[PDB]
């Protein structure tokens, strides 16, 4: 969602 690499689903994604 809300993370700085990979996506989480919507957005980006925590490493």
């Amino acid at each position: 969602w809300x993370g700085w690499a990979s996506n989480d689903g919507e957005g980006t994604a925590i490493i």
